[PDB]
């Protein structure tokens, strides 16, 4: 009787109310198909009073849905925007920010135009009534820039760019200018790039867009051929994204008018502005930086106060793949030319820029000591030290007693040395061991929490200031201990933590996969060893994007990294059907493999060809237990040998 009860709405003159118990008791009930048609029945018996019942089982049932024809029902909230409410609003905002990822862009259409009247009616002279209904308007341009671009259709690009034109980016220019950074920022998603093209090169600076064989280009090689160069710009912008060009090409064309007409009070209040919204971007894009063409076009400002402690171009800066001499060149000259007002800090950010591809540790180092330190003590014993290369020795000597002897001199430069050496000794506290891990490493490390030994310190210590970096080093000390028998510390502490860690701390720190790949050979599973090996591949692939001043970058990146992970899907490949039909029938085969692994040359570095000589070693024990032997102690004998010698 209902799904007749619909053609009389086909017409307007049925009573919502006559029935109303009808409207709902079948929407419990093909189930939906007879629901939906009840809704757009109760859309033109709508413009009434009471929701009480309707919005108990309509947020409900809207998610529900993944069937999109039943879910023009987005459309039909359309009506309930007038008879509208503060918090009851937000209850209900929750579903159209989902509708983003469903199939059918027909409800879009309407998911970003009723946020569009819901920010037009709720623009208010800030009046701050609802603290909580202001976490509407914030949640509504959130949906207004995740949805700009990225939609097949054109148009929905269109019609919100023209919006975000109308009545809201003003008529002005260098207005226009202050005003989109302020829309940047909040993007946490790639390109925008384009908008900033768009937006500023149509409106040229005035309402219109512009103002003005050998007989074509002779009579206009001006006033024509400037109007076109312009369009054919934007356009093979969006395409690539390499259009950094334009943006420094448009701050002169900014910072210019900014100098010869208004006052300079305003201006430097305008900037030291364009700082706070430029910490911004080292916040909500804080590690989503790999574009690089996000970052470097940033620092790239070049103005008097460009400088930021700029410690998200260190972490996140890592991730840009970017040597900025930035915070380097305001301390030059333009920051403070004029050890109190030396930069307390912003000498640091470039050890950790020198830093990040250990080459650069040699110029890293003259700048790092007898450069800003003052210890004259610890310089000439850690300085000489580095010069002579023997500081597994003259070193750690000359630099343990320093903590452990409390300062028994004055040690009037033990106090500046405090606020830094306890950082500088903080480097040089893993580096006095270049290698050789032993138990001194790693309660070395783990030193920096409770005495007794604590692990909560530790997996805590992934979470604050610091400490997170010398994370790497307690693992490496796994080697040495790995030789030995007790296979109790770290992975009863750390395969654990990885299980509860998955959602957000082993897999976002399960980057670093070539350890991963060592603890799987203690209890014979190969599968996942493979798996994260291959993701390891992979993203060192990734860091090979970097060809300047290559030769550093690259020989680290590349003269160790493939080195070890051939070594290892060589071990793997061989080892299963290989390892296990070589091993079964001759001892010969098992042998072929030794006169590869012989003239296996090494590059003049030490560590990771060092490193590798424990792989081959497990290599060996892991096979001898899981299957004659006088040859295998002649390699033995043999490989043991040339690694000695």
């Amino acid at each position: 009787f209902i799904v007749c009860l619909n053609k009389v709405t086909k017409s307007f003159p049925p009573l919502a109310d006559r029935f109303m118990n009808a409207v709902f008791f079948l929407l419990p009930k093909v189930l939906k198909t007879l629901c939906l048609e009840v809704v757009l029945c109760r859309v033109e018996g709508m413009t009434e009073l009471y929701f009480q019942l309707k919005s108990k089982d309509f947020v409900q049932v809207m998610r529900h849905r993944d069937d999109e024809r039943q879910k023009v029902c987005l459309d039909i909230i359309y009506k309930m925007m007038p008879k509208l409410k503060p918090v009851e609003l937000r209850e209900l905002l929750n579903p159209v920010v989902e509708f983003v990822s469903h199939p059918s862009t027909t409800c879009r259409e309407q998911m970003y135009n009723i946020l569009m009247w819901i920010h037009d009616n709720y623009r208010d002279p800030e009046s701050e009534t609802d603290n909580d209904s202001q976490e509407i308007f914030k949640l509504a341009k959130d949906v207004l820039i995740q949805g700009l671009i990225d939609e097949n259709p054109g148009l929905q690009l269109i019609i919100r760019n023209f919006w975000s034109h109308e009545t809201r980016l003003p008529s002005n220019t260098l207005d226009r200018l202050l005003a989109l950074n302020s829309l940047y920022s909040p993007k946490i998603e790639v390109h925008f790039l384009s908008l900033a093209t768009n937006f500023l090169l149509e409106m040229t600076s005035m309402s219109p867009d512009y103002p003005n064989y050998r007989h074509g280009d002779l009579p206009d090689i001006q006033i024509k051929h400037s109007s076109l160069i312009t369009p054919l710009q934007a356009v093979a912008q969006r395409d690539p994204i390499i259009a950094k060009q334009l943006f420094s090409s448009l701050f002169s064309g900014i910072l210019k008018e900014m100098d010869k007409f208004k006052t300079l009070s305003e201006k430097n209040n305008i900037t030291q502005k364009l700082l706070q919204d430029f910490n911004r971007f080292l916040n909500t894009t804080f590690s989503f930086f790999p574009p690089f063409v996000s970052c470097i076009q940033d620092i790239s400002c070049q103005h008097a106060a460009l400088l930021s402690l700029d410690p998200a171009a260190v972490s996140a800066g890592c991730l840009a793949s970017l040597q900025q001499p930035v915070g380097i060149r305001l301390l030059e000259e333009a920051l403070l030319r004029l050890a109190k007002r030396v930069r307390g800090k912003a000498r640091l950010p470039p050890d950790v820029l020198r830093w990040v591809e250990l080459l650069y540790r040699s110029i890293g180092e003259y700048d790092v000591l007898r450069g800003i330190f003052t210890s004259e003590i610890g310089t000439k014993q850690i300085t000489q030290s580095a010069l002579l290369a023997e500081a597994r020795s003259d070193y750690s000597e000359a630099a343990k007693q320093y903590d452990e002897a409390l300062n028994k001199q004055d040690w009037v430069d033990g106090e500046p040395t405090e606020a830094e050496k306890d950082f500088w000794e903080l480097a040089s506290l893993d580096c006095y061991n270049h290698l050789a891990e032993w138990k001194s490493l790693e309660y070395c490390s783990t030193a920096s929490i409770d005495s007794e030994n604590p692990p909560d310190l530790n997996k805590i210590w992934s979470e604050p200031f610091y400490q997170e970096t010398y994370l790497p080093y307690m693992i490496r000390s796994k080697l040495k201990l790995l030789l030995q028998g007790e296979a109790d510390q770290s992975l009863l502490t750390f395969i654990d933590k990885a299980m509860h860690g998955e959602l957000q701390k082993a897999i976002l720190e399960l980057h670093y996969s070539q350890e991963l790949s060592l603890l799987y050979l203690l209890q014979d599973d190969v599968d996942r060893a493979k798996y994260y090996i291959q993701n390891g591949i992979q993203s060192f692939m990734q860091n090979y994007s970097s060809i300047d001043v290559l030769l550093h970058q690259s020989r680290l990146t590349k003269l160790q990294s493939v080195q070890a992970l051939t070594e290892i899907q060589e071990f793997i490949s061989f080892i299963s059907k290989q390892g296990n039909l070589s091993s079964q029938v001759p001892l010969k085969r098992l042998l072929n493999t030794w006169t590869n692994r012989y003239p296996d040359a090494k590059m003049d570095p030490m560590n990771i060809w060092d490193d590798i000589i424990t792989n081959r070693c497990f290599f060996l024990s892991k096979i001898e237990e899981k299957l004659i032997s006088s040859l295998i102690r002649s390699c033995k004998f043999s490989m043991k040998m040339k690694m000695i010698d």
